[PDB]
């Protein structure tokens, strides 16, 4: 890392605008791998909508109504989804998180197209709500779950992707950027292989949509996930994603309130896409307020915000490597983490690190992160992990880097 | 009504704690049955989760925990579930609207508990959100939708009771209070059938909990749902409480991140109850300002809140009597309505109607009230709906009246 570059990372020019880290000058939060700080127009966003438009024909639900609409807008165009050059916002859809979007794919897209014998891919790497929607699917419909798994440098080769996808696959299920080992996965080259084999590609961008670019349209898939809390949005929100003639497909999730055109006793006329997929009152505010988080990202550009995160992820990475207690849990090159770094100090269990991090204002997490099938598969049952947002400078790492010495200091091998 | 009880509803002691009334002094919003407006200490508690306690083992993390669990107990509380004297915290669980909440005890319930051949019964005045999951499971088990029908004053009579709950019936789902009627059911008599018959209990709370006591422990339901947007909580959360006992009979209904308690790459186990049905990154946020929305209530009084309600629906009834072109959907007698009169001005479509009635700053819902099999049984294709909230008073409903002759003077007879 030249002089500029530690130079940059030395500067914070985004902090201020995140009224809890101002507040709390002293707090390095490590954590946005689990949720992003708030930037202070998105939580006013919020307080706004409920103070001048908050309606469920007359005005304010004239005015919710656009909102809502403007929201999808900005949403589409941030990842891609654009004709013409008109946001897909019919292609948008809210959830209340990646989570729900996730089982509503199994759900819907898993009766659609799922037949007994059929192969689910989904990767080693994938989040608790990457596997456990498709273990039920499978179950309830006769297909088996297949996993992609790694090389020693972390990654999934072309060679594991052509040995597992094959002429059974019906659905592939694929993290774009690991919540642990921060390994961006190669989804353009899964999804060529996954339409060879007539098989829907569904991405879970839940940690790629705040720190790269997402552009649907080049990643070739079918349906993609995510989650507004962490690229500083609220949370309560969550989207998918589809291709417009595979959502018509799809059979609804949730029923009820909103999500029709009619209703008999006996049955019912579905709405068009996307109120088909958004049963009852939907959080407005908070669909607003990511708008709003949108157009902050928008306004700092997410070039400038990757270069930054990029910068940060390699000196994390750096000055753990000189830490010859430390055992990082995936990579050793900074370059091939985006976000996250997950680490132990050798003997020490995380509980016990972040217990001391905390107590010198470090925020880390602590556990399996949600992806106990990765951990397990690398002899690991929990780890630390550190992550980075364009918000934190290099002296919060050093912060880091500091509170792990007292950890050695303390449980260290001379104790 | 009294002299007394006129300068009651021409007082308004509520309003200015809501800063979209303060700051629209004009304007007479009657479709508080869609959604509330919000207190401004609501608007607040909201903000200052983010801003202050903002995380999903450290201190703000500790602290979010934290905040969930007292606004769990505060929910319990509210509706009775309590010990001891402890709040029965866990059998309260998080969705992101009364619909939500629906849809998961028809999956979860009806996967446990029906047969083929059993009967499902709710009732014609069900909403949208109480009647297609039930629509949409029973033809996944082989059970039979049964429909509870009302007499001539738009109630549930005993003897339609007995004789649609019968002992084929598995469970029976009855909203407490229409959001079109304003008919208060006899949900604990409903009840003692039900559960006589060997079924199970759901209620629809989402038009009673904003208005009347609601007590779970007395209602003897076994599973009951609302909606915080209705009783001037934040959008985006919705409540489900059940029997301790059923919750952990029931299975999960979404998957995923913080519903288990370990992941394997082909199964898994549960978390304990309320986790169990709470997958992924909750909207804290959202939560906390139910719980102080939950407080703002208790802080007025429930009690005055309902008196003064009752009050408004009597007058709002009674003035519209007084204009013989409007047709009441509904009883005629003011005390008979919790919240909401549905109507139309005869000869005028409800789009014209509420149309004016915006012009002139009156605020209606027109169309079906997401209650389309209600209106097909009272051969009607479309009403208007007017409500009322404590923070409503005389004006907002003379307002109304104002705009219904000016609506009369446009569309009726003489023209
Ligand atoms: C955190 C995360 C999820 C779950 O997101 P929620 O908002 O909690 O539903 C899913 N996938 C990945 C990769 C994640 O990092
Ligand atoms: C509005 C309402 C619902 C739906 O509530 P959501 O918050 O939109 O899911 C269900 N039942 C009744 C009686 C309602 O009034």
């Amino acid at each position: 890392m030249t002089d500029t570059e530690v130079a940059q990372i030395t500067d914070n020019p985004y902090k201020a605008d995140f009224p809890i880290l101002a507040a709390n000058p002293k707090v390095a939060y490590l954590d946005s791998a689990a949720t992003s700080q708030r930037p202070r127009v998105v939580i006013e966003a919020q307080s706004r909508f409920y103070e001048t438009m908050n309606a469920n024909l007359y005005r304010w639900s004239v005015d919710a109504t656009a909102a809502i609409e403007d929201a999808r807008a900005s949403i589409a165009k941030f990842i891609g989804a654009v004709d013409n050059d008109k946001p897909e916002s019919q292609q948008i859809i809210f959830t209340r998180n990646t989570s729900e979007a996730l089982n509503l794919v199994a759900s819907s897209l898993g009766r659609y197209a799922l037949k007994p014998g059929d192969d689910v891919v989904i990767s080693i790497m994938e989040h608790h709500s990457n596997i456990i929607p498709w273990q039920q699917i499978c179950k309830a419909t006769g297909a088996n779950l297949v996993y992609l798994r790694m090389n020693s440098q972390y990654q999934i080769t072309p060679e594991e992707i052509a040995s597992k996808i094959t002429e059974r696959a019906k659905i592939v299920s694929v993290t774009h950027v690991s919540n642990v080992l921060g390994t961006r996965n190669d989804i353009k080259a899964i999804a060529k292989r996954t339409h060879a084999m007539g098989a829907y590609m569904v991405v879970d961008a839940a940690q790629s949509a705040p720190h790269i670019l997402v552009n649907v349209h080049d990643l070739d898939c079918d349906l993609l996930a995510f989650s507004a809390h962490k690229m500083c949005g609220p949370m309560g929100i969550g989207v998918l994603w589809g291709r417009a003639e595979l959502l018509n497909a799809m059979p609804p999730f949730l029923t009820g309130g909103e999500m029709i055109d009619s209703v008999t006793e006996t049955g019912a006329v579905w709405a068009p896409v996307p109120e088909k997929f958004e049963a009852g009152t939907q959080d407005a505010a908070g669909i607003y307020a990511t708008g709003a988080a949108i157009k902050y990202l928008n306004g700092l550009d997410m070039a400038k915000i990757e270069k930054r995160e990029e910068l940060l992820a390699r000196y994390l990475v750096q000055q753990l490597c000189t830490l010859d207690f430390v055992d990082i849990v995936g990579s050793k090159l900074g370059q091939n983490h985006v976000g996250a770094v997950a680490f132990n100090v050798r003997g020490v269990h995380p509980h016990d690190v972040s217990s001391i991090l905390d107590m010198n204002n470090v925020c880390i997490r602590a556990g399996h992160h949600c992806a106990e099938p990765l951990l397990i598969e690398l002899h690991e049952s929990s780890t630390c992990r550190a992550s980075v947002a364009f918000y934190n400078d290099k002296h919060d790492i050093d912060q880091l880097i500091e509170g792990l010495n007292q950890v050695w200091k303390i449980f260290g091998s001379a104790v």
